[PDB]
């Protein structure tokens, strides 16, 4: 089938078989190769075995080390450059402009970056062409939810980087069961590189290869494929993670008629022995990693967790909303988890986890701010910048938006249901963010469409998990404005269309705000394990509990209404006080982003919430 042995590429694999692969799966990987170029071809079947040696290059090459304090730990510095998720240079390929983002009056678009397929061309030949030069092009089958599974999908990821096949086998179920699953069915086109081909033009930094002048991390929703070049962190490299999970699937979501959201899963138990599951849609580096792990501080309530991130849910026959969480470990900050805030977390991270961009103490531990743990004496400590650091300078030990891999079923409070493949049925949907002051602690819905408005209206300050910077507090709906895959004016649209399913039980919507400061800049609720108490309200108003009381913005707990034994100094008159002065601006914003950034395709009943809201806070 060739005239010249320049297409057939069995005498570069090292591992598996070109043959044993399916018919499309084949074609897609040869067809890269040529393009790529690779000195190997390695096929993942993520045994043990191949897990334990693919560990051993990343050390003898210089890019991970062994933590010696810990059983199968290790630690990994990247280049200061690539540490964050870059969402400037992040683009939906689509042939009309309105598929993706709703056409704004006057302004720009901030609910994703449109790119044509004429321009992406141009910008993708002069990228791949070359760019496995000399490395190994490892091709890996994973599993976006249990095998075998309702709403399961499956993806074939090319990389150069063993660094994310480390990865890709803690974040999601990848092996070689995964091809036998697939057979002749569909599965999503990964392709990611470093885009550090050998020779090496440029000197690698802590010999981690990147290209931060021509990252680029683009979809095209049309061809079921997801590409991604440059970087090498995160989102960024683990396509299954953010990409596949959220972007794809959204638009597929939108097609098929379920839901992928960026919310976290956790069942609750109370004393009387009931159990109910609740979701939480909060922006990154705002609270899900610790709330899904949460030790309450109230007697006779156990919190255990499904998942901290992805969220894919969708109604059964019975009118239940189910839902499961597609992934298989955990991918969370790591400075400020400490015993105090989340000793769940700690226990976890102990064992077969990776980190990255942590400080490394002498004795082969890890450290980072926040850990709240004094070491002993003559111990040293070396910053994720491979210097010799000490607590008297201004360089932080531990990169801000350092994260830890660690497997989910590690857990302690890992919920026995967690990869079912039915789901779990939700009853409660909590937004919120950091807002410092203004947003009450906690309050709740009128209704679906103004519950749907709530989560339109999402704003909070820059954290430092992207590539914003300061204390602007911006819009983010739904927490998804980083990771929205088709067109928000019908996002919006697919939400309220949950109103009209037969026999459709709709769960109670509610905003919280863990971060409302004082006038003097200290935080009026403790947070972490006390969030239990608000939790306790949630619960018995899904029960139908008469303990609501009603408000302009929605319904607040009434007085003596909250567990708040055991604290009784908490300021409860500026912990709850809706000012006047302050939502007749909030609204004012509110109105300008919604007629700018959706314009025509916003929903009615959006428009009519703004305008029921803006009425009754004229009132007061
Ligand atoms: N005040 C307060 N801070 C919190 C709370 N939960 C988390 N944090 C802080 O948020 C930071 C990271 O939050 P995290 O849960 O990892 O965010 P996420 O996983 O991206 O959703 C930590 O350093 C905590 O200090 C809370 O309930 N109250
Ligand atoms: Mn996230
Ligand atoms: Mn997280
Ligand atoms: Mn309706």
């Amino acid at each position: 089938p060739q005239l010249h042995n320049g297409l057939d590429f069995s005498a570069k694999v090292i591992q598996g078989s070109l043959d044993s692969l399916p018919q499309e799966v084949r074609k897609f990987v040869e067809g890269n190769a040529q393009l790529c170029q690779p000195e190997y071809i390695h096929i993942c079947d993520g045994s043990e075995e191949e897990y334990g040696r693919l560990l051993a290059h990343m050390q003898e090459e210089g890019v991970i080390r062994k933590l010696k304090k810990y059983d199968n730990c290790w630690l990994a510095l990247t280049d200061p450059r690539d540490v964050a998720r870059i969402e400037s240079k992040t683009v939906i390929i689509t042939q009309e402009q309105r598929d993706t983002v709703p056409i704004p009056k006057s302004g720009q678009s901030q609910l994703g970056r449109w790119m044509s397929e004429e321009d992406f061309e141009k910008a993708f030949n002069a990228r791949f062409p070359g760019c496995m030069k000399g490395r190994t092009m490892y091709v890996i089958p994973f599993s976006m939810g249990p095998l075998g599974s309702p709403l399961a999908k499956i993806g074939i990821e090319l990389t150069d980087s063993p660094y994310v096949v480390a990865s890709m086998r803690i974040m999601t179920r990848m092996g070689t069961s995964v091809l036998e699953a697939l057979g002749d069915g569909e599965f999503i086109k990964c392709l990611h590189s470093v885009g550090c081909p050998l020779p090496l033009k440029k000197p690698l930094v802590n010999n981690w290869a990147c290209n931060p002048e021509l990252t680029l991390i683009a979809h095209l929703p049309d061809r079921r494929e997801i590409i991604s070049f440059g970087s090498g962190y995160g989102g960024n490299s683990l396509l299954g993670k953010k990409c596949f999970a959220l972007r794809i699937a959204s638009r597929l979501a939108k097609e098929e008629g379920w839901l992928a959201e960026h919310m976290l899963i956790l069942g609750i138990t109370n004393p009387e022995g009931k159990k109910k599951y609740l979701a939480a849609a909060f922006p990154s580096a705002c609270g899900k990693t610790n709330l899904a792990m949460m030790n309450p501080t109230l007697p006779g309530w156990k919190v255990e967790c499904v998942g901290d991130d992805i969220a894919w849910m969708k109604f059964d026959a019975q009118g239940n909303l189910r839902a499961i969480n597609p992934e298989n470990g955990f991918f969370g900050v790591a400075p400020g988890t400490s015993v105090k805030t989340n000793p769940n977390a700690i226990k976890t991270i102990q064992k077969n986890t990776i980190f990255t961009n942590v400080a490394e103490t002498s004795d082969g531990g890890v450290y980072w701010e926040g850990i709240d743990e004094p070491l002993a004496p003559g111990v040293t400590i070396t910053s994720w910048k491979n210097k010799e650091w000490r607590p008297q300078d201004e360089e932080p030990c531990a990169h801000p938006n350092s994260r830890f891999c660690t497997p989910a079923s590690q857990c302690p409070i890992i919920d026995p249901a967690w990869e079912s493949p039915e789901g779990v049925p939700i009853e409660g949907i909590i937004f919120g963010g950091r807002r410092p002051a203004g947003v009450p602690l906690v309050y709740e819905a009128l209704s679906w469409q103004h519950g749907v408005f709530v989560g339109a209206a999402m704003r909070s300050e820059a954290t430092a998990a992207a590539e914003h910077k300061g204390k602007v507090i911006m819009h983010d709906p739904f927490a998804m404005r980083p990771f929205f895959g088709y067109n928000f004016g019908k996002y919006l649209a697919h939400w309220l269309s949950m109103a009209h399913r037969p026999a459709a039980k709709l769960p109670k919507i509610f905003h919280v705000n863990w971060f409302r400061k004082d006038k003097n800049g200290k935080f009026l609720w403790p947070g972490f394990g006390e969030n239990s108490r608000v939790l306790e309200w949630m619960f018995g108003r899904i029960e139908g509990e008469d303990s609501a009381k009603l408000t302009p913005i929605g319904y607040v707990p009434k007085e003596d209404a909250l567990n708040l034994k055991g604290l009784g100094d908490v300021n409860v008159e500026e912990l709850f006080g809706i000012s006047k002065e302050f939502w007749e601006k909030e609204v004012e914003e509110i109105d300008k982003y919604l007629e700018d950034q959706v314009n025509a395709d916003l929903p009615y009943e959006i428009e009519r919430e703004l305008r029921a809201l803006k009425q009754r806070i004229s009132q007061m």
